[PDB]
This record gives C-alpha cells, structure tokens and sequence, in this order.
DNA sequence: GAGTGTTCGATCGCGACTGAGGACGAACGCGCCCCCACCCCCTTTTATAGGCGCCCTTC
C-alpha cells in the first residue's frame, strides 16, 4: 500500500480512466488494472491505494509507482508517500506425501488441521510469524510474510519435519 | 273592666354525627424506542484441494 498524498474524486477517476472500475454501491473504492502489472490497485477517496498482484516487491513497489503516476495524470497531485509492503505469498512442493495425522497430532501447539474443514493443514509458525498451508500431495502454501527470507526461512524450519514425516 | 305586650313551655325545624358506597387519582408498574458504545463487514491476489451445482445429453 501507498498514499498519494492527496483527497480524490474517484467518479472523476471511474470516468477518466480507461481501464478501471467503480460502484460505491459495492464498495468504496476504484478498482484499476494494468496490463502490465497484472496485480490491480485499490483507489481509496482517502488517497491511499493498494497494489496485487505483483510477483515481487520491487514490481509492487514499481506497479503502485506507474499507478501513482498516471492518477497524477488525471490532474490530480498523487505521491509516492509512505510505500510499504503489505503482504507476500509463496509456494512449493516437497515432492513427497507425509501423515497429517502425526503432524497436526506432534504440532497441535501450532500445526492445524480438518479434514472436514479443509484438505490443506494449516501452519502457524511464530517464530517469523509465517503461516504455511500443507497439503495431502504434499504442496505447501506460504503467505502473511512482509520479507521474502521469512519464506525461505519459514520453509528451511518446516522441510526437515516433513521429510520425517514421509509417509 | 278591657285590651295589648312579654317569656318559659312546648312543639317543630334544623343540622351535626357516623358509616357505607361510588368515583376519583397517584404511586406503582410495563415496555418500547431512543442512543451511545464496541466491533465486525466488504475486496483482491496468489496457491490448492475438496465438495458441489447446473447443464447437456440420453433414456
């Protein structure tokens, strides 16, 4: 996310742009896209504006940049204040099945699981704060990290486990 | 002689006295609607897998 730095009119906003979207009835911000980014941002009245979609930061941090450029060209005065990132996701594949049932029975302090809930078992890792989602097949699901290391890091922690928990 | 005026007794009207009944109200009572307070609710992307609804076709 990031604030422009200015109050905007984002009907001014809806029927200037080209590519964009808005209905106050749904929600109260503009949804833009751009092609070249392929994540989308979040227009608030406020000025704030948040960027998705992006693979990585700098190309979030670049996106909310072309973003806050082309709002200016509206004729509006947008900025580049106080840019941070919000969120990151990964993923991988330990390549090998593991039970479930011993992990989320050996981790219940953090591991989660329901079967009857979601075929993904849910893990909060506290010690970045990460939280990892693992799957019967043995795909895993990494997100709520703000530095791209914490993923490496949360993974590096899990994988071991897991290989001792090959089926 | 005779006629008129005054007062206690007696007689009658009055109101006081006591209770019950009817109507009224005020304290008590009931509940809704008002508002502030506290905090959820909506949206996207990216990844994944389980369950699933609807349509198309065939019976």
């Amino acid at each position: 996310t990031v604030n422009l730095g200015c109050k905007l009119d984002l009907k001014t906003i809806a029927l200037r742009a080209r590519n964009a979207e808005y209905n106050p009835k749904r929600f109260a911000a503009v949804i833009m896209r751009i092609r070249e980014p392929r994540t989308t941002a979040l227009i608030f009245s406020s000025g704030k504006m948040v960027c998705t979609g992006a693979k990585s930061e700098e190309q979030s941090r670049l996106a909310a940049r072309k973003y806050a450029r082309v709002v200016q060209k509206l004729g509006f005065p947008a900025k580049f204040l106080d840019f941070k990132i919000q969120n990151m996701v990964g993923s991988c594949d330990v390549k090998f099945p593991i039970r479930l049932e011993g992990l989320v029975l050996t981790h219940q302090q953090f591991s989660s699981y329901e079967p009857e809930l979601f075929p993904g078992l849910i893990y909060r890792m506290i010690k970045p704060r990460i939280v990892l989602l693992i799957f019967v097949s043995g795909k895993v699901v990494l997100t709520g990290a703000k530095v791209r290391a914490e993923i490496y890091e949360a993974f590096e922690n899990i994988y071991p486990i897991l290989k001792g928990f090959r089926k």
